[PDB]
């Protein structure tokens, strides 16, 4: 169950750092040109460090990923893209996992190439799962109840993610068909969009209200109501909240109203975010860092940097 | 070009019928069992549609062209791909004479990973080869720079004419879905306004700004964005999804936005068309999915809705 898995991981890595793995065309292009020039150092690390993890865990395109160096030149453009896409992902994971509570993969980055990116996405989940590292698919899924069961299957049965993000504007009833499977008697964790990071997020989340309660608060309340009716907490899973690292006032409000809630915070001011949303159980406030790590000349060092800033902030907060 | 393409299609088929193509495991199992005991009748029709599969399909073509003798040479996974694609082709072939547009809900295609996205790509390729209007119902949402990935998947990869969008995060995302600066291209879409699910009132109606319900506010903000983007000048549109069971909201939306494109899933049919009426029929799509795709005779069932709509328009238009 995810509450225990997340707890146990937090004890092991002693952080709330959530690493965002959102590879784009630039990243893969740059990875490919760098590898061709540094004697494939990172690809060689992925293959030879590192347990022979690829050969034991990967089920899609395994032989492409294992291609001998002389033979890379001869891959089709599609197979080459698949090669460097996967290897970039494995490189980031291998270099940063020592500092990572959880990895969050945003689905948007994986779908634009059709099947090739979804195959990569599956590989990434298989790879992380082989190390029991917590995972999340950030897909902001929504549809009517019977239809959303398809996303439940994709995310929790196919990818075997620990968690996902969900947009409940249609209604909270969808939660019963994402976070619970009656036939399997299984429960799954998720984070619902409460306050997002985009500049215009006030338009509906803040400007709309009911009896002087802003929309984001009403939506958090309705979400918790559904979570309680589902009895999800009793099953050691949770339905939490996405609250942007720039939404300091909303973070304070949500944390105070729901002191035991699990929060995901994308968008990293870091000190104010952590102070306002603080929980002694660090895993209940995930701080997502993606591009600052994945686009870094040195993602290990950079992940370390965020890891140390967080320690210092908790030192300061808990003084 | 979509405003023109839809108008032209409406001129050919003379209906607002939108056919939902949402194949589930039941459908594919049933189709396979039926084909194996009717002598592959529908597969035969698919492939006889003059070599359309052979000329158009670029993914798993050899598998799809497998002779019925050799379908058991197919691994269970290839068989699944085979009947999934052929089921979709069978639906389209049997119903296209009555269809203004096909709406494919992304949810039905993703749960098998690559397999279903391959089939989805095939479905769009097939429809696009006949220039038939298409929509991907995916209810997309993210931050602007991230949503560009959805724009690429939907409008560049699949080459859909349209999609559905959830703007609860903000309307700024519309600029990165419905417009591509680098290519100078515009694309059409329908934004969620009033959904069909029983509990859609919690946020869509109960939330408000003083006297104006959320769904109205969201429709206004959407139109504001579309105007800012100059989408209409470029022969595209940003429209609204309004449930066929939401008669009251449909009336308010059509009255306030008399020239808007509306998609109505759910199908009462009379009240929907009456309340949401536009003399340009394409401006109120009536989506019918399961009632057609799960019918023992999808042609007759589609024909039935086609005729029902003809009769309603007779009644409404004096």
């Amino acid at each position: 169950h995810f509450k225990t898995k997340l707890k146990n991981r937090r004890n092991e890595v002693n952080t709330c750092l959530c690493i965002g793995l959102d590879p784009d065309e630039d990243d893969i292009k740059n990875f490919m040109r760098n590898e061709e020039k540094n004697g494939y150092k990172n690809v060689k690390n992925n293959m030879n460090s590192n347990n022979n993890r690829i050969e034991n865990v990967i089920k899609i395109g395994k032989e492409i990923l294992l291609t001998d160096e002389e033979n890379i030149e001869n891959l089709s453009e599609e197979d080459k893209f698949f090669y460097f896409f996967n290897h970039f992902c494995f490189y980031i994971i291998n270099n940063t996992k020592e500092y990572a509570l959880i990895y969050k993969m945003n689905f948007a980055f994986y779908i634009p190439y059709g099947s090739v990116g979804i195959n990569a996405l599956k590989n990434v989940f298989d790879y992380l799962n082989s190390m029991n590292i917590p995972t999340m698919l950030d897909m902001k899924i929504n549809d009517i109840g019977n239809t959303v069961k398809n996303y439940r299957k994709f995310i929790f049965e196919y990818l075997k993610s620990d968690s996902c993000t969900i947009n409940v504007y249609m209604g909270t009833s969808m939660l019963k068909d994402i976070c619970f499977d009656y036939e399997k008697n299984k429960y799954y964790s998720a984070y619902v969009l409460i306050k997002t990071t985009n500049k215009d997020s006030f338009i509906f989340q803040n400007e709309l209200s009911i009896n002087d309660k802003q929309a984001y608060i009403v939506m958090a309340e309705e979400t918790q109501k559904m979570a309680t009716d589902l009895k999800i907490d009793q099953n050691n899973e949770f339905i939490g909240f996405v609250v942007g690292s720039n939404a300091f006032e909303e973070m304070k409000i949500i944390r105070n109203k729901f002191p035991d809630s699990y929060i995901l915070s994308p968008g990293i001011d870091l000190y104010k975010t952590l102070k306002n949303g603080y929980n002694k159980d660090y895993e209940k406030l995930l701080i997502n860092v993606g591009r600052a790590i994945t686009k870094s000349p040195n993602p290990k060092k950079s992940s370390e940097s965020y890891y140390n800033q967080i320690i210092q902030i908790f030192k300061d907060i808990e003084n």
